[PDB]
């Protein structure tokens, strides 16, 4: 099944559903490089109260996981999972795409991230209280800086990190490993064609992303045992419902 007319139509399907839901151009993030904060506005942002960090961080991801059911929605043959399935996979791999997509806004040169308008080190996070969790995301970001991703190789291996036959809870499991194997086979085969193989050794174990939301879900168990009324009042509900239905309603649509 599926012959080499197919695979490059299939890389070429997930390439254009990528371009048609990032949140920002990859020249719009380059071009504002050196718009970095101030010493005045990292200090601004330390002191900030955790809960309001919080807050504001949660909003920016639960924007670009809005991105994430998006591409998901356009991903050839992800509609065609049952309901069930496709709840499950967003709910597995949603952060976990928004981890990935988070290099392009990385600048390796500085160590900076373009966050609320400027680029700002690690730093501009502290008010958070998850030094660790933060030190990892950059360090992530960091790692997959150094494999010089092409727009195209992002929007494939995404399109992996979401369909992934191995997420407990799948009712069609089969249908999910067909799926997963003609994605596969579309990034293997780009990879052949640009002499980009080498690639395949440097990606990072699947265990990576698995701890960096791990350690997402565990801070925020934190945060909200601490401020359990700015979780129910000022949290974004999308985010609630996947770290603490939005996605059934986003997935009719
Ligand atoms: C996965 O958890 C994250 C992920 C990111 C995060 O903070 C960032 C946000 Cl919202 C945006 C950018 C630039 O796009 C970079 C970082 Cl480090 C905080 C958390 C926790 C504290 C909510």
């Amino acid at each position: 099944m599926a012959s080499l007319t197919e695979i490059e139509h299939l890389v070429q399907s997930v390439c254009k559903s990528y371009r048609e839901t990032c949140q920002l151009r990859l020249e719009d993030l380059l071009r504002q490089r050196s718009n970095i904060f101030s010493r005045e506005e990292v200090t601004g942002y330390q002191r900030k109260s955790m809960w309001e960090m919080w807050e504001r961080c949660a909003h920016h991801l639960t924007e670009a996981i809005q991105y994430v059911v998006e591409f998901a929605k356009r991903l050839s043959g992800f509609m065609e999972l049952c309901q069930n399935d496709q709840i499950v996979l967003l709910k597995a791999g949603a952060m976990e795409v928004v981890l990935v997509r988070m290099c392009r806004a990385y600048n390796a040169d500085n160590r900076t991230v373009f966050f609320e308008g400027k680029y700002g080190g690690m730093e501009l996070f502290r008010a958070l209280g998850c030094s660790e969790l933060i030190s990892s995301i950059f360090d992530f970001s960091h790692s997959l800086s150094a494999l010089h991703f092409s727009e195209d190789e992002i929007a494939l291996y995404t399109a992996l990190v979401l369909i992934n036959a191995h997420r407990p809870g799948l009712q069609e499991k089969r249908k999910v490993e067909q799926l997963q194997y003609n994605l596969e086979l579309a990034f293997h085969h780009h990879l052949c064609k640009t002499h980009r193989q080498s690639i395949l050794a440097k990606l990072p174990p699947k265990g990576k992303l698995r701890s960096l939301c791990s350690q997402h879900v565990e801070r925020l168990q934190i945060f909200q045992h601490l401020h359990p009324i700015v979780v129910q009042a000022a949290f974004p509900p999308l985010y609630k419902e996947l770290f603490s239905k939005i996605l059934h309603r986003l997935l009719q649509e």
